[PDB]
């Protein structure tokens, strides 16, 4: 699997945040991530691209462990990530805001960049803002930026910590979009959410978390028809309908 995760511990200070974790991800994998805001969920994805550092069990990605130091820079280049916040600079154009990584990361030409970055753009559907700056955009066109810029570099696994969750309601439905369109293709997918009607139709895979465990995973029907967990059973109860 391109992800796998074996006995993942990690405290934060005195706090057990995740209570070793199992997770095997298959290549093109579309996985959603669901469960209480608390429950641990930014955390684990923050393990998979190195943000955050643990002290018992095994992190690999695509075959490489995220603790060997030799491995810290082709993670970051076969990982992405989009945030709910984004983190455009202000002062670069959507284009250069796109572009920026590939060039300095991978030091593409800046004409290759652009190429790539154009049809990126066009790809989620904001290529009409290609030459705007970050201020002049709306909350859904700079998370779309941001999309764009993660699969600029071209990586292999693109991370979603709930893109859509800092987003007035408006604009959470053109992004969704975005990632409906994305989970058509081979792209390996991990994505944390509370949107369960795109959870449902997008996941190969739900995982639902709770108190830093993964208390149920499985297929979407499964899990949102069929949850075989009451703690599931529990926090579907609660924010349905
Ligand atoms: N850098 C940190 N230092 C200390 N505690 C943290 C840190 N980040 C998160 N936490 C705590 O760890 C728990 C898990 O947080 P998080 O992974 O962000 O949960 P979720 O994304 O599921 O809402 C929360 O109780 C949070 O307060
Ligand atoms: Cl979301
Ligand atoms: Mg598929
Ligand atoms: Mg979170």
């Amino acid at each position: 699997p391109i992800i796998r995760i074996r006995n993942l511990h990690k405290w934060f200070g005195p706090l057990h945040v995740l209570k070793g974790i199992h997770l095997e991800v298959a290549p093109g994998e579309k996985l959603v991530i669901i469960g209480p805001s608390g429950s641990g969920k930014s955390t684990l994805i923050r393990t998979i691209n190195r943000l955050e550092d643990f002290q018992e069990g095994e992190v690999v990605v695509d075959g490489l462990s995220v603790k060997d130091d030799r491995a810290l820079r082709e993670i970051r280049r076969e990982v992405g990530m989009v945030f709910q916040q984004f983190n455009l600079f202000p002062h670069m154009t959507v284009l250069e805001n796109v572009t920026l990584a590939p060039m300095r990361v991978r030091r593409w030409p800046r004409e290759k960049a652009e190429k790539k970055a154009l049809e990126l753009l066009e790809r989620v559907g904001i290529l009409d803002q290609a030459r705007k700056y970050p201020a002049q955009l709306s909350g859904g066109q700079q998370q779309r930026v941001a999309i764009a810029r993660a699969l600029a570099m071209e990586p292999k696994i693109m991370l979603f910590d709930e893109p859509t969750s800092a987003l007035d309601p408006e604009m959470v439905g053109e992004v969704l979009d975005v990632m409906r369109d994305l989970a058509q293709g081979g792209m390996t997918m991990v994505v944390v959410t509370h949107e369960m009607g795109f959870a449902r139709e997008v996941a190969d895979r739900v995982v639902f978390m709770d108190g830093g465990q993964i208390v149920e995973e499985g297929r979407p029907e499964e899990i949102f028809t069929r949850p075989k967990e009451e703690r599931t059973r529990s926090f579907l109860q609660r924010v349905l309908h």
